[PDB]
C-alpha cells in the first residue's frame, strides 16, 4: 500500500500551511483532497527532474469526524498542552496541514496558490510559513539540523503505519509546532556553552563524549529507549523561517511518527523534566507558539472519494 | 571608471528588499555601517562561491543624504514624485535607506540582511521588508516573462552608470522602486489574447507584437520613450514576484536602475497620466503601486572612505 | 525475473531505429540480440551517472515467428490499421525496434551507431528519429507532455507482462506512431480552443473540470476505465522532433502496456470515435504516418541464445 | 563604439547551421528579419537563463550582399573559391545567408530556426539544414579532441575580428563552412600509430606529436602556418559533429572565423592542393566536402539600423 | 533484512584507504570507535549532501577478529592466502582494521579519517594509507575504463551480502585489498593494439574483444570464471588509482568485495599461478603486488551494538 | 601589449605543488619544456572543460633564472629572505621551479604533473610535492574561512601584475611559497573564542572583529599593511591544505602572489619579528613554516618563446 511524500530527498525550501473548515465547507475539502495528488504533479511535472516538489496533506482530530464516514486513525487525537513548571507547549487550532516542499520556493507558491484557489471560502487560514534551508544544513540556532534523522527500511519502519492499524497502513502522524528564538539571549553564550545545551559540537556536528555531555540537552532528551530496548526514531524536517524587519527568528518543527506516542514522549521529556533534568535547556531559548496534531494518509485513500 | 555596486547582476533567484528610516540620532550608526558593508557582503558570500553570486546594493534617499554627508548632492537626487493621475495614482513612501539583495538562494539573502540589521538596531525603523522569489522560468505573477528587453553588456553600462555628467559621483545609479499588488481575479478573468494586449508580447514564447498590432495603451507601448537622438532610453530591471496565499496577496516588486531618473520618471508619467494617444497602461487596472522611493546608489568606493 | 528498461528516468534525449530483416540475417540479428544489454554498459558506463542511457529492444509479429520457434506472446500481432470515417492510421513496416533513450544525443548516437555497425548487411532501415525535450517537457503543440503517466509501483503493473502470460512475464507490448503536426492551422486556434482540444490548461497544465472538458477532446476520449472500476493506464515517452528547413514539425508517440488491448482501445476511440465524439480532436492537426507494434522481451530472454 | 556577434561564443554542445539562398524579390523580407534577429535570439533565450547560452550568428554571402544593400562591401567578401587540387576537390556550393545557432539544449536552437525560418517562409529556399552534437569529450566523429588549439579571451579578439583595416565594418568576421562526411569504415581500419600519423596528435592524451616525427602530411602539421609577421596566424573552430545511422553517414560540420578570408582560405589551398613536402592533407583521404561557401558576419549593431 | 554497510556505493571520485593494526591492550579502545564508526559517517557527511557521497567501510582481519570478540566467527574468515607463481607472487602484509572511505571530494575523506586516527591515537600502528582519484571518464592508471562490468542492483545483492548461508553474519562481505605499483614506461611501450590484448576490451569504446579473438592470457578472460551454478561468478572492485610524480610511481588500489572470499581467491589462483592455457594474466607483467590482506566488512547492525 | 599566466584563476578546490631544482647540465631540457607547458595546460585541459578549470603557473627561481637566460632580471627577483625572529623562524629552501597546478578535480592535476615531469625526467630532482584539497565551505585546516578579503576583478589585476615600473616583464607576478604544518592537538585545545582572536575574524560566521576588540597580535592585524599613501597594500593568497593522517601530518601549503615582493616581504616581516605592538603572529604558536622560496612568473608570451 503506497503513501504520501513522507520520506523526501533534502529539499530546501518549503511552505506550511494550516486552515480550518468553515461550517459549509466539508463538501469542498472532500473534493480538494481527491485532486491533491493531481495538482502536485501539474505543477511539478514541467518542472523535471530538479523540482523534486512534493505536498503532504494531513487531517486533525477534529475535522476527520466531521468529514469521514467511518473508524478512525488509532494514534489520532487533539494535541495535548503541555503545563510545565517553566515551558508550555500550546495548542493551536489546525484541521488540515499542507507540508509542501520543493528545491524551489516558486514551485511550493505554485501549489500552495492552485490549492487554496479551490478553498478560498471555504476554509479561513491560521499560520502560513515560507521556509528556506541555510547553505550547509543549519537550523536558527546555528546547528546542523537533520544528522541523525533515519533512513532507508529504518525510516520506512519508524514512520509508517503498518499492520497495527491496518485500514491506514501508509499513514503517519505529523506533529508541528512553530518556535521563535530568542537570537539575543542565544548569541550571548560561547560555544562551548551552547554545545551544552544541544549535545552536539557546533562547527564539526560531532555528537559530545557520553560523559562530557549534561542531561538537560536536548540531544540527551530526545534519544529515549523502548520497552523494545531499542531506540526511539521520529523523522524530522525543521525548516527555519522569518523576518529581519520584525526581528522573528524561528524554526518550523515537524515531526513524523507511525504513531505519536513516540513524538509525545519526546515532548513531556522536553518540557515537564525527568529523573534528572528540569527541562530541555533548548526551550530557554525557544518559545511554542503553535502546536497540532494530523495524520497524514495514504495516499490511495485520498484518490478515492 | 570608479568601481561601482553590483548593479549589473545576473539572474539571480531571490531577493531581500530591505527600506528604512533613519532614527533621530542614528546618524552615527549608519555611516559606521555603511563604511563596512561592503565587507559584509564578502564575509556571508565568499564561503558559498560560486554557485552563490550574493550582491547588496545601498542606496540613500534624498532627505538622508542631506542629514548624512555634507558637501555636494548627486545631481539627480529628490523625493519621489508623487503622481495623481485621472485613474491610477503613484503614492510616495517614505524610506531613508535601501537594500537591494540578491543571491541564488534565500538563506544568504537572509544572512546578510541579518548581520546588517543587525548592526542597526536603535539606529532605524524598518519600513518595508520584502521576501521575493522567481517563477521557474523567469516570469512574473501575471504569468509573462519579466526582464527580456533589460539591456546588458556596454549598453548596460551607458544605461544606469553617472559619468561625466556629475563627475562627482561617477559610477553611481538613480534606483527606484514601487511595490504592486495584483488584481489576479480579474486578470486571469481575461482571455489570453486579451493579456497580450495589455502587454504587448506574446505570453507563451515571449516575442513582441508587431508594431501595426500592438496597442498604444500597452505596457510595452508606453514604456518604448524615445532620446532626442531617436535612440531608445533604457533602464536595467529586476523585479520579483512576492506574496502571500494565506491572505490572497500576489505582487510585483519593481526596481529601476538609471543613470538619471528623468528617465526613469517620464515611463512613470506616460504610465500613469498618459499620453494624447493612451489613456494609461493597462497593466494598472491590474497592479496598485502602494510604495514608491527614489535613491542613489553611490559608487562602492564613497562608502569605502568614510 | 528481470526486466528491459522500460520504465526509465526522464530523459532528454532519444533515437528510435526501426529495420526490417533481410533474408538470411536471421542468424545475425540472434547474435546482436544476446549481447544488446553489454553494448548498453560498454557505450553508457563511462558517462555515468549522468549518463541514464537505456536501450529497448523490441519484435515485431512476423519477424518474431521467423527467429523463435515455439510459443509466442499471447498478444503479439501485426499493428491494426483503423480506417476510420476520417481519420486513418497506417500500419507500417517493422521487424525490430531499438528505443534509446539518454540525457545526451552523442550517447543514444553512439550506440545506434555500434548496433547498427553489428547489422549492416542483415537488415534494412525503415524509420529513423532523432528526438528531444522541448524547455519544460512540452510537445511540438507547446503542451506539458507526459503529466499523467504512471509512476513507480502502479507503473510496474501497467506495463509489464505478470501472470496471465507467465512464459513471458517481465516484457512489454509497445506501440509506436510516428505523427506529424499542420502547425499552420495548429496556429490558427485561440489558446482557450487549443485546451479544448486537449482538455488541459496550456501554461498551468491543470486538468479542465469534467463540467467543461469537451467529450471530443484528447484527455477525454483517451481516459478508459474497466469493468472493475479501475483506471486502464499506459506508459508514453513521446518525443518531439523535426526539421525546420522542410517545415517538419512531429510528435513521436511510444506507448508501452502489459497487453495490447489497452493500447489499442484508446486508438480505436481516438480515430473511429464514441458514441459522444467523431474523433479526437487532436487528429484534426496530427497525421500518423507510421504505426507498427513490438514485444520488447524481459532482459533473461535474450541474454540467454 | 561598435559591438560584434556572438562569435566568441563559450564552448555550446548543441548547434543548429542554416544556410538559405534568398529567392527573387525576397530582398525586402529579409532585410526586415535582419533587423529583428537579435531580439528573437532574446524572446527564445531569455526565458532559459542562464543554462541557455543561445546565440545566433548571421552571416551573408558576396552575390547576397550587392542584392541587399549597396554602399561600402567589406574588404574581403567574395564567392567562395572552388579548389580543383591533384587529387581532392573543394567545391563551392549556393548560399545567401547563414545562421549558426548555438546552446546547451537543442531545442533551442531548433525554436530559434523556427521563429526565423518562420518569418522568412516565401522569401527563400533552405538549401542545408544540419543539427549538430558534442560527443563525449570534445571529440569528433574520427574519435580525436576537436577544438583544443582554437585561441582564447583576447587572442581571439585580435585573430577573428575586422578592426582598422576595413573600419567601416569592424566587428565583423568572415565565416568559412564545410560540410564533411567521412569513410569510417576505412578509418577504423587504421591502427591508433597510423591515425595519428594522419592527425599529428595522440589520440587518448590528445597531445602534439613531436618535430622529431610528425609526418608533414598530417592535418595539423598543413594547418600551422606562420605569416610574415613571424607569428602563427591563428583562425577560430566549432566543428560540430553530426549525422544518420541508417544512412551510413558520419559527419563533421566545419565552420572557420577569421578576421580575413586569406588566412582561412590559405589552410584551405595547403590541405587541398599542396606544399613543396605533401602531397594533401592525409585527412582528406577519409573526408569529402559536399559544400563550401563563405559569408560576412556583420558586427551586431549594423544588422539594428533597417 | 538486517542493514549492511556501505559497500554498494554510488560512482565516487575519491577515497582513502586505511589500514592498521591494533597494539597491545587496543582492544578496548578499538571496540569504542566501532561502535560509533556508523555516527561519525553521519556527522561529517550529513551537512555536505546531496554532493557528498561521503560512505566509510570498516572491516576486520582474521588475527584481529579473535582479540576483539569472540563468539561465532564469520566461515569464510582467514589470514590472506600468499601465492607463490611460476612467475608472479601475491603477498601478504599484516592488517587487523580496514577503511575504505569514499566520496565526490577528497575533503570529505580526509575529515572523517582525521576523526577516525583521532579516536585510534595510542592504540594502532598505521600500515598503508591511500588517497585514490578516479580519471575523469572512469579510467584507471593504465587508461582503460574500470568498474564496467561490475554487477549492479540486486545482482549485486546477490553477489556481495553474506545471506542465509552463514545468518549470523548476514549483511556482511569479504574484502580483499592488493596495492599495485606499475611500470608505466613498460605500459606505455605498447601499441594500443597490443594493450587491447593484455586487458581484453577496446581501449577508446570500452567494448568487450570477441570470444574468436580475446586471448586466454588476457585479464578479462581469466577473471570471467562459471560456477558449479551454471551462473557467471561476480565481484565488485572500486579500483582507484594514486601515486607521486616526484617519486615516480604510479599505482592502482585493488579492493573486491564478494559474499565468501572462494570467489575473489579463485580469479587469484588464475591470475598468478595460471590455468591449462595461460602462465599468468598479462597484467601481471605490468603491475606489482606490493600488500595483500583479507577483511570481513560486518552488517552495519553488528557495530552498533558494542 | 602582454597576456599574462593563469594567476587570476577561479577558486578552484584541487591543486597540486611541484617544486624542482635544475641538475648540472639539464638547463636544456628545461628551456624546451618551458617553451611547450603552455600548450600541455591545453592538451590535458582541453577535453575536460568547462568542468575541468585545468590550469598551471610556472615561475622561476633567482639563481635559477641566471642559469637559463640572458638579458634583462625581473627587478625584484631575489632569493628568500630567510627571517630568524625572537621566536619563530621562517627558513628558505632550495627551488629552481615551481608548477602551481590547479583543478576541480585532482586526477586533472595529475595527469599534467605527470606529463610535464615526464619530460623532465632525468634534467631536475624533484625538492617538494604536495597534493592539496579546499574543504567544502572555502575553509583551511584550522576550520577557518580562506580566502575571503583576497582581492578580485581589476583591484587583482592592480595589485599581482607587474605593469609600468618594470615594463620588460609587464605580465608577470611574484610567488611565494611556505609549506605549514600545524599542532591540532594544540589548536583544538583552544575555545572557539580564542581561536577567533589568534585569527581576527569569527569562526563560524566569518566576519571581521571590529577595530577595537581585534587584537593587534591577530593574524589579520598584521597582514592588513597601508602604503605610503594609506591605500591599503594587497596580495592574493590560495592556501590549500594537505596532510597524511597515518603519519599525524596536517598542514596548511601557503602561497602568495603580488606585483612586487617587497609586499608580500613586508606582511612576513611583521609576522614573524613583531611591532612594538605585537611580539609576533598568533598564528605561529600553532604552525610552522618548514619550506620558503620565490619565484618570478613571466608574462605567458615569454615562455611561447
Ligand atoms: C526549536 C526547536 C528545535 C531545534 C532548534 C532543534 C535542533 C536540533 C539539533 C541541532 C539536533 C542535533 C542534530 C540532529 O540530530 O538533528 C536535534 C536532534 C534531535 N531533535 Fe531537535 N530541535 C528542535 C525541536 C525538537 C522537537 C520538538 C523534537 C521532538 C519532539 C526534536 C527531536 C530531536 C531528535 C529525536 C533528535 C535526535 C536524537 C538522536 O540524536 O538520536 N527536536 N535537534
Ligand atoms: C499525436 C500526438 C500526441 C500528442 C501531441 C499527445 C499529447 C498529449 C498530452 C499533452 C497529454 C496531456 C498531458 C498528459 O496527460 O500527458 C496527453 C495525454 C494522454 N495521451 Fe497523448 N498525445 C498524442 C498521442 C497519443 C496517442 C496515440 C495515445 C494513445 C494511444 C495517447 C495517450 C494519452 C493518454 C493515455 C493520456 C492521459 C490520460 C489521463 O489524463 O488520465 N496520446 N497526450
Ligand atoms: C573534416 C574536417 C576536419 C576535421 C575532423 C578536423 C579535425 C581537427 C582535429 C582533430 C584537430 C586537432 C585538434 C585541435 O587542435 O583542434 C584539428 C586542428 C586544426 N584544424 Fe582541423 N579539422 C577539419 C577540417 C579543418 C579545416 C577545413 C581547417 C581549416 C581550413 C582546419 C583547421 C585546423 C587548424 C588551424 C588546426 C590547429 C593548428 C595548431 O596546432 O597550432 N580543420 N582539426
Ligand atoms: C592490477 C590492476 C587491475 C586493473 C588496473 C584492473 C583493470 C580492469 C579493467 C580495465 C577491467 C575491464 C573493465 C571492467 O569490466 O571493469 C577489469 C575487469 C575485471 N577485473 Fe580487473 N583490474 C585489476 C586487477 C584485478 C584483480 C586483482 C581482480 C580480481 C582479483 C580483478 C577482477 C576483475 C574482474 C572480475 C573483471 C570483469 C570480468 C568480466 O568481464 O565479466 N581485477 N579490470
Ligand atoms: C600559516 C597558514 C596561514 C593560514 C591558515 C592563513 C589563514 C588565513 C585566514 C583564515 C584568513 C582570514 C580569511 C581571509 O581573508 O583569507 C587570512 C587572511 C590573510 N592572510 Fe593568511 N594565512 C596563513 C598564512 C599567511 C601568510 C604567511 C601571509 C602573508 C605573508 C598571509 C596573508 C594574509 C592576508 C594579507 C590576509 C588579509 C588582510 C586583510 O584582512 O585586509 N597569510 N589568512
Amino acid at each position: 500500500p503506497e503513501p504520501q511524500m513522507v520520506l523526501s530527498p533534502l529539499t530546501s525550501a518549503a511552505i506550511f500551511l494550516v486552515v480550518t473548515i468553515d461550517s459549509g465547507g466539508e463538501d469542498t475539502v472532500r473534493d480538494l483532497l481527491s485532486d491533491v495528488a493531481s495538482l502536485e504533479r501539474a505543477v511539478g511535472f514541467r518542472a523535471q527532474p530538479d523540482g523534486r516538489l512534493s505536498c503532504v496533506t494531513g487531517i486533525g482530530s477534529e475535522a476527520w469526524d466531521r468529514l469521514f464516514s467511518g473508524a478512525r486513525p488509532a494514534g489520532l487525537h487533539p494535541f495535548r498542552e503541555l503545563d510545565g513548571p517553566v515551558h508550555r507547549a500550546v495548542a493551536t487550532p489546525g484541521d488540515l496541514l499542507f507540508h509542501i516542499r520543493a528545491s524551489r520556493l516558486d514551485l511550493c507558491f505554485a501549489l500552495a496558490t492552485e490549492i487554496m484557489g479551490r478553498l478560498r471560502g471555504a476554509v479561513t487560514p491560521q499560520d502560513e510559513v515560507h521556509g528556506f534551508k541555510y547553505f550547509d544544513e543549519r537550523d536558527m540556532l546555528g546547528f546542523v539540523d537533520g544528522t541523525e534523522n533515519p533512513t532507508g527500511a529504518a525510516a520506512r519502519r519508524a514512520v509508517l503505519v503498518g499492520a497495527e492499524d491496518p485500514a491506514f497502513a501508509g499513514g503517519s502522524y505529523a506533529v508541528v509546532q512553530k518556535y521563535l528564538h530568542d537570537i539575543d539571549a542565544w548569541e550571548g553564550l560561547s560555544v562551548e556553552a551552547q554545545e551544552r545545551v544541544i549535545g552536539r559540537r557546533k562547527m564539526t556536528d560531532v555528537e559530545l563524549s557520553d560523559d562530557v555531555k549534561p542531561a538537560d540537552s536536548h540531544v540527551a532528551l530526545t534519544s529515549v529507549t523502548g520497552p523494545d530496548g531499542s531506540d526511539l526514531e521520529i523523522l524530522r524536517d525543521n525548516m527555519p523561517f522569518g523576518s529581519v524587519g520584525r526581528e522573528e527568528f524561528g524554526t518550523y518543527f515537524i515531526g513524523y511518527a507511525r504513531t505519536p506516542e513516540v513524538t509525545e514522549t519526546m515532548l513531556e521529556r522536553m518540557f515537564l523534566g525527568t529523573a534528572s533534568a528540569p527541562h530541555d535547556r533548548i526551550l530557554d531559548f525557544s518559545t511554542a507558539v503553535t502546536g497540532s496534531l494530523f495524520f497524514t494518509p495514504a495516499a490511495d485513500f485520498l484518490e478515492d472519494l
